[PDB]
């Protein structure tokens, strides 16, 4: 962990940290779907598709149906897409940190924070194989850092930034960190290392809800890339389809 500031203490938040050792998900800390938003067309979350065992939150994307049976691949719904989202708030001072590797998919594996009234923070929304050919050479080693703002926020720019990683995220467990240390000030860590900050342009200075999910991209939007709809093939192939989260963990300070 970062070191804690001025004579403070950091602590778990239990109700915010798994380890995803268990047989199944906790559902105290966990939906495995997203009660508030059915996912990004052509992709929808399914129940269950986040699933935990073998000591991960497994967000699994399958095929719904062959894209060749809908009428319009870029926006009827053809991939089953996971979420977990967290029962309890994230808050302003905590430090966030989530071990994973990413699916082998043209579609997001992403770590983020949403369901606000005005703000979104994401750590990464990594991609881990885009089928758009001429991104393969950079998406896979990019860690991409951003911030969104909506609502009485509405007509704000995101504001983000990137470090390329040494290896590719479809190929690594990586540990992504996150200081959320004031509302105008973020620190984003690569296992263990400072590599990124934001300067907020307003405080975020609201509470979030945690989220782990997966998403196609019809097109570019939401500030992720023109990045290819995923291949049926890949969706099929469990060695290839699923983001893996070995834990994350979550620490406050305290006087
Ligand atoms: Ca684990
Ligand atoms: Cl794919």
């Amino acid at each position: 962990l970062p070191s804690p500031t001025n004579g403070k203490k950091w602590e778990k938040v239990e109700q915010l940290s798994d380890e995803f050792n268990g047989n199944s998900i906790d559902t105290n800390k966990w939906y495995d779907y997203h009660p508030f938003w059915e996912g990004r067309a052509p992709s929808n979350f399914k129940k269950g598709n986040a699933f935990v065992s073998d000591g991960f939150l497994n967000l699994r994307s399958t095929l719904r149906k062959e894209p060749s049976s809908v009428q319009d691949p870029f926006k009827d719904i053809w991939v089953d897409a996971a979420a977990a989202v967290s029962k309890t708030k994230a808050q302003p001072g905590y430090y966030y940190e989530a071990r994973f590797k990413a699916s082998s998919l043209s579609m997001t594996s992403s770590f983020w924070f949403r369901v606000g009234q005005f703000s979104e923070i994401d750590v990464i929304e990594h991609i881990g194989n885009p089928s758009k050919e001429n991104r393969q050479d950079d998406l896979p080693y990019q860690y991409h850092v951003n911030t969104h703002y909506y609502g009485k926020h509405a007509g704000l720019q995101p504001l983000g930034t990137e470090y390329k990683m040494p290896g590719r995220g479809r190929d690594n467990f990586y540990t992504y960190g996150f200081w959320w240390k004031s509302p105008n000030e973020l620190l984003f860590y690569f296992n263990g290392k400072q590599v990124m900050r934001i300067v907020p342009r307003v405080p975020l200075d609201e509470e979030l809800r945690m989220i782990f999910d997966t998403e196609v991209f019809p097109f570019a939007t939401a500030g992720v890339a023109n990045i290819g709809l995923p291949k049926p093939e890949n969706l099929r192939d469990n060695s290839k389809n699923t983001m893996k989260v070995d834990w994350v963990r979550v620490y406050k300070l305290v006087d």
